[PDB]
């Protein structure tokens, strides 16, 4: 019953989440390389995070008889300016995500693939949380700025961020 | 002391009771085609519970001492344009089945058959929540429309009909 | 990735099944005749559960992407020579669904549909179990023979079945 | 608000259940005399039932204003050829006060006392289970014939039955 | 379906059992003025019981597919001269009431509103227990007379019903 | 002790709590008629909660000593443009008898009759409710306006009110 349009485009989601995972995980290398080990954490629990929202979308893909295929996966930026200039490519390439489900939602509203559109709904109550815990940092990152005292004390707070 | 003719003009709503069952378990297979769970459930609890009116009267009969005989079902309608229009189906059927029941009803008086009277009178009352229950439903839909979110939103409504 | 040829193959199960339970409500009818109280609550009970067995697979081919349309259901034998003549009816027809079952299951391997498969394996042993639930009575109403008091011993082991 | 001629058509069917039940109880004693405990459980259980049927008719006319005056007694049979023959006459009887109160149910449409009609269903609608009770066992001594084996039972099986 | 007829025959027995709950609650303002709690306290959960009677019906006019339609309730009673004068226009009014009842419950079988005419075999029964209540109190007052011991007796007595 | 005055003030706000739960029975008729289940349950729990202002007040001027006269009530509107101005006339219309209330409070504070100020400080902080609880929903259904779907979810959420 499923379409074969859906299939491909959930098909280009999972792919694309992979891809979101691997960046953070980039992430974490260069936070790793910076010496910042909260932020490290907060990075590889995002990986992780990401990886499972791509693995209930693998699943549901399987369960509705669809097959789902892997095409290859990018190389992510190895390098940043500073703490603050990447978490502005999280809140941007969040941003984008943000979108590229918003477009899900409509397809499978077009088609009348009701069971889909439920499904996806998990993702458009997900990601407000994914956008607005970046800007949360970036606000943050900004107003603290150059001094590294107050960096290091947002450094231990997402030491403790966890699942 | 119960007549031949009672006898026969129930078998026939018997016979005629576990259609309007079978009719509504073809509208939850339809239901799950264009994906709507809480639409089919719906459609299961009132199979099973029509399928309960024709023991009802099934053990009725015994009781009463006439023989019951069943008839082959007939292949029931497998498609319908719009959830809207499948309930306006249902309505109209039901409000059909009202009128055979107050039919045996008065056949019951004109037999002076007291005993089958007041067995009736149940599914007299029954009947004002069938059709209404049903209508209410009809209604709901025509002012929701194409508006598909508000579908679901009733889908789960139905979704909650327990026996 | 359930092929069309098991969906058909399913659905006329399905029908069958529920002929297997329009058949017993039929005996329930014989039995209620000639007042044989617990043999008609046998049948009643078999009606019900025969019925749930053609639900079960409603919802797997359901949940599996296929599409269920319900045939026309014949007319069931009403009237049997005796308890015995009707239990050996019993047993035969459920010789004839064990094997219907039989040429389901080689279907789904030659479709190397595994998931069906081993959906299937409960009907199987299932039917061992009313192969042999018929043929532990068939034996015990010859042996008893036309005893009338064995007769009316074994209605009254009847009339304590549940599921 | 009641009419005399209701009072008056009312105490004879109180009277005629406290005869129903003295006959009920005069074959228990019957019963009793043939070495039967099961059917003197049956009879003696019938005649506490039909005995509050009355008392229900009693406090119904004394809600309605009217006076309760009680008439003689008729000896009821004492003696009856079998359990067979003992039974057929409770058929007979339980089908003429059903009879009795279907005259009654129409004097109370005449008179427009709806009052009188609507708490009579309950004796229209439970005199059913008094002739099918009844007959149900007459039509099982029948198929016993001469096989005491299965007339004690029978009797057992009778003992069961409470309040 | 339902007819027109029906529609507007019951939202006068809906307002008719507003009338009815009104009046009861008026009749226990009087009663509590003459130092009776038991009386008044009787006529406060009657008050609820034919309001209930009223809203049942309103249900099932709504269910049946019928617009529902509220006139304005009249000034009821006052006062009486004693205690069996007030219950002597109970017995009496609930007799009307019954009387208005029985007008449809023929009018539906007219109608061949065999719908109709089940739901309202309830308030056949019904009517049946006030009418013995309230002469099963009428006739108390009678046999009291002026004992106005008796008469507190059967205060407490009715002191002890509740609504529910 | 309690005056003249005050009594003949009470009986007033009495008479008019009164017509404010015959109002709202209305509003429930009205919201019946266009197939609103949730809304008609709010108006109905509001007609019996005011009912219950009522008879607070009723028991209070009886304990004080003071009569009960209770005039006729006037017909309420039974017809309205849409669920916002139901809800525009109820908001209006608590802020009427809120100031009205007002008026009381003063009535008590001038005359020295403090047992009755005390008492009506209940209706003071209620009546904040009274008019927040319909003024937090006059500016929902601005907000959602036409959009049928909203209507039906804001619907909904009435449903579930209780006392
Ligand atoms: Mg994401």
């Amino acid at each position: 019953s499923i379409s074969e349009k859906m299939v491909e485009a959930l098909n280009r989601q999972i792919n694309a989440e992979i891809y979101s995972a691997y960046l953070y995980l980039s992430m974490a290398s260069y936070f790793d390389s910076i010496g910042l080990k909260g932020f490290s954490n907060w990075m590889r629990v995002q990986w992780q995070e990401e990886l499972c929202h791509a693995m209930k979308m693998f699943d549901f893909v399987s369960e509705r008889g669809g097959r789902i295929f892997l095409q290859d996966i990018k190389k992510p930026d190895s390098e940043w300016e500073s703490p603050l200039a990447a978490f502005e490519h999280v809140y941007e390439h969040e941003v984008n995500v943000t979108k590229r489900i918003h477009e899900l939602v409509e397809m499978a509203m077009q088609e009348k693939d009701f069971a889909t559109y439920n499904f996806l709904q998990w993702y458009v109550a997900e990601q407000v949380e994914e956008e607005a815990s970046a800007l949360d940092i970036v606000e943050k990152l900004r107003l603290i700025g150059e001094d590294k005292r107050a960096l290091l004390f947002l450094d231990k707070e997402l030491s403790l961020r966890q699942f």
